[PDB]
């Protein structure tokens, strides 16, 4: 029954917040739906993996807030292997390479690669990381797909193929379903490009050892009996003095403050009183997440270390079920494997196969980017289509059509009278990510700080501390970089 | 508790699906989540306005199955006054008109006005009603919003902003919010431009005398008990020999099949078990409902009637905010009325307004419009805003942004297990309109007929025939309307003398 704090949903967010408030003093209670917590996170352990993260796993530099929140938890980070080449597969063969970004010699089509990843920073720099709607051009940009924008951008079909994959792989959406506003705001608040795209020193640095589910399952252990699991949220009541709060199975929970720590879209499972302002009320079905399969296949070795390859493939094409891989094997050298992500539509389609049929394709796809027959002598397979997932709705993360985020974007984390609202969307520095998860749950935890007269307005958003272990080198440019033309400036030179 | 049939929600489309199961001889329980029936058909009675339609209204030639249906339940329908002249507004200035289409005067405008509206409905005839995803360029289509379309379509702005207006009107929503295919989908599957815009031998010829709500009251009347008001679905349990369904009071119903005749974005407010398929899991949190307030302004009399006006105005421009109106009189010719929509972006825009504030905007704009003092005095006002509706989500209908048609449309009305799918949005004529709603409810209802071997697959899909009441003049165009070329064609035609 009676607490100062119910929180729904017990994925990083809500259990960073409840985390928080608990060391505050008050008495908290965490809702969920599942019978475990980690929500987009997911460790599975058994014989043949030891260990594998199904869902969100990575983490690197400028992601302070998840790295101090998972050392005090007495976890540790490893280095995923970017030691040897890169390989970037475009029309059926291999070019192995090294640094972020993959190579080019024609020098136009070098002129227009240069120049698309150097517009999005520059258009990044127009769009405020707390509030989007409020750049310049924002109805202009909002009112346009990503597809529109790479049709404009891209004079080269090589760019536009690159272009394109980057969408699919940071989203896990089309071009054409995403607006161009929004995924410029996503790149610009992860810190730009370079930033999301890199492994060494960027979003894919590192794992952490044992799996990210570790963090939830220990913030879990810390707040014992508070954790509530098999609790799915159906009604929220606000009409009286204290706020109620039933589950499913019909048990009531009374609570001065909520936090809602769910994907805005899942608001929707739960049946408000009073009925939510007009402006959430439709937002919360105008906000689908993205679609993937996490695809994880095992091997005797990790054999493309061998041939000088680090595991690390960016795979162009239709045909291709995997458009991007990372090396998976665990820092001891051992359970030696490959993860890939199969992206957007790729998975909608590929979904109807069974799992022995994926792993198949998998393979021989390995097999032809590698340049190696090891590839199809698979020890063991994990997978995980989130797509299916009733309490998730998809990952990585929610994305935005056309027309939304200037409409009802600044509704993401207003609160409802006394609800308010943390999960990963709501952040304002790697939203989508476990990093944004930890800032949106600490700070709305806060925000109710602050509403009970505890803390300063001036506490409610904080800074974090650089991490030691994992220290930022920055983003720099070459001067070529900054000044060589697009391909239309090229033109107009002539 | 047990039953044969639970039908969840209560709106046209979930209570024709119960008068037909009910009439063939099942055991019927249709659970709905409000106080009331009609879902996003309400009619409201008070001494001032006698009864006035705030949701949906509007009936029309070719929409055979709702004017049946409530001919049966012994309702009448009148037609909305069309005597006097049409108005359109642009730029600050009124244009009287007859005939279903805005005139217009400039040569190449007119081109590029008559290639819009044919191309709309030559696209269309590539796109099957009962499957748009098997258009032969679905993709391309579906991959582009309408603004997209537009751009490339359109080589005057006077085009483009009726064109855009179009859409807001027929869909509210904007333009860059919709799939391309889907709205060329929506068009065809009510017959094409000419008869979704038209109110005579159109879509909007006539209301029903009294409301349209008086249809779900009285099927309401006919299952008497069967009914449960206050009892919003939180669950469905397909896991046991019978389908379990719990409500938010806590009361549970048991039967041998289910029928959700909500829309499809609602669907998120029930828990699944088992947990439903992957792509109706995904599905129904990509398919939102669009914006609109539906205002009513009272006047003493008809007064734009003496100035040969019939009371439509087609109102281009941001400024203003409202973009359509249609006289709102009762057929006797008292409780003199305009009814007007504010529509997609506007509706959101002027919801921070006051009833007050939103009821001056429109007298002054009508005032200007009708270039009538008169409109300066309203005796009474009346509107609702379906954005704020928990149970609807929107009005008038479920929009589908680009990518997602193709990817999940095939999934809108496929069975999961025992649970059967209605709602205007699963028609495939007149989705969107109650027509849809008695269509897709009435073939939800017999596709569970025929899983019970009562009836042969045959009869699932059933044909309606023609209203002796309401008849279809067919849509017929000009000699010059099919040939005149477009304004890039015309350009051709001058590229190619020139050599
Ligand atoms: C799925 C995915 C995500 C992902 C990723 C790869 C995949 C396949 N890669 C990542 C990466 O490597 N690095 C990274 O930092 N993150 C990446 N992610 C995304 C990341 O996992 C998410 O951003 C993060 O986990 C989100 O956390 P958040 O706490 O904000 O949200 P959640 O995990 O979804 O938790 C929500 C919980 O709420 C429960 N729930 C849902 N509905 C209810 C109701 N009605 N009542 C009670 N509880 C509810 C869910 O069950 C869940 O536990
Ligand atoms: C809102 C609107 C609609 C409209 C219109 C103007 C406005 C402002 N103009 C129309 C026009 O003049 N001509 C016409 O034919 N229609 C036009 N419309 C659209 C029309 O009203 C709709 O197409 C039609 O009414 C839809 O009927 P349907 O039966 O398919 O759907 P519904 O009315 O929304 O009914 C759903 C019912 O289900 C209940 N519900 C929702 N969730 C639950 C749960 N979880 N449990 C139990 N019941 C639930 C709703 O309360 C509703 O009653
Ligand atoms: C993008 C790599 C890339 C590099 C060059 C060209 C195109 C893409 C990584 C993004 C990512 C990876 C894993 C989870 C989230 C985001
Ligand atoms: C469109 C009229 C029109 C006519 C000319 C130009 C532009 C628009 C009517 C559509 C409609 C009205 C009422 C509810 C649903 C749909």
């Amino acid at each position: 029954n009676k607490c100062d704090v119910v929180v729904v949903g017990g994925g990083i967010s809500g259990m960073a917040a409840a985390k928080l408030l608990h060391d505050s003093g008050l008495n908290v209670v965490v809702l969920e739906a599942r019978d475990r917590v980690g929500g987009r996170t997911y460790t599975l352990r058994n014989q043949k993996v030891k260990y594998v993260d199904l869902g969100g796993s990575y983490v690197g530099p400028t992601q302070n807030r998840i790295l101090r929140l998972a050392k005090e938890l007495g976890l540790e980070t490893y280095k995923v292997n970017e030691v040897e080449r890169l390989i970037h597969h475009v029309k059926g063969k291999s070019y192995p390479f090294r640094g972020p970004f993959p190579p080019v010699w024609n020098p136009i089509t070098y002129l227009d690669h240069n120049n698309f990843w150097r517009t999005m920073d520059d258009m990044g720099r127009e769009i405020p990381s707390d509030a989007p709607w409020k750049a310049p051009l924002a109805e202009e940009w909002d009112n346009m797909t990503m597809k529109e924008l790479l049709d404009k951008l891209c004079w080269t079909e090589s760019a536009k193929q690159l272009a394109t994959l980057f969408v699919n792989l940071c989203v896990t959406a089309e071009t054409h379903e995403v607006s161009a506003l929004w995924f410029l705001w996503y790149v610009k608040q992860c810190g730009g490009t370079t930033r999301i795209i890199s492994t060494t020193n960027g979003g894919q640095e590192r794992k952490f050892v044992g799996g990210s589910g570790q963090v939830s399952e220990r913030i879990m252990d810390l707040l014992g009996d508070r954790v509530k699991l098999e609790r799915p949220v159906i009604y929220i009541d606000q009409t009286r003095e204290n706020v109620l709060v039933e589950t499913l199975n019909h048990e009531m929970y009374e609570a001065k403050y909520v936090i809602s720590a769910i994907p805005p879209t899942l608001g929707m499972k739960i049946h408000f009183n009073p009925p939510l302002p007009m402006m959430r009320n439709q937002m919360i079905t105008r906000v689908p997440l993205g679609s993937v399969i996490k695809c994880i296949v095992y091997y005797k070795e990790p054999f493309w270390r061998k041939k000088d390859y680090c595991g690390t493939m960016i795979i162009d094409g239709e045909e291709a079920p995997v458009a991007y891989t990372l090396d998976d094997t665990k820092p001891e050298g051992n359970y030696a494997a490959i993860m890939g992500f199969i992206l957007a539509h790729k998975a909608r389609k590929l979904a109807r196969l069974t799992k022995e049929e994926r792993l198949k394709k998998l393979c021989e796809l390995y097999a032809k980017v590698l340049g190696s027959l090891e590839a199809l002598e698979p020890v063991h397979y994990e997978e995980k289509n989130w797509c299916e997932e009733q309490y998730s709705g998809g990952c990585y993360t929610t994305y935005f059509p056309p027309g939304i985020l200037t409409q009802y974007g600044r509704v993401l984390r207003q609160p409802v009278d006394r609800i308010y609202f943390a999960g990963t969307e709501t952040a304002t520095h790697w939203s989508g990510y476990m990093e944004g998860a930890v800032e949106a749950g600490e700070r709305a935890a806060r925000e109710i700080l602050h509403a009970m007269g505890k803390i300063p307005e001036d506490e409610i958003w904080q800074s974090e501390p650089e991490s030691v272990d994992v220290p930022a080198q920055p983003i720099t440019t070459t001067f070529l970089e900054r000044h060589l033309p697009s391909v239309p400036g090229l033109l107009r030179l002539i």
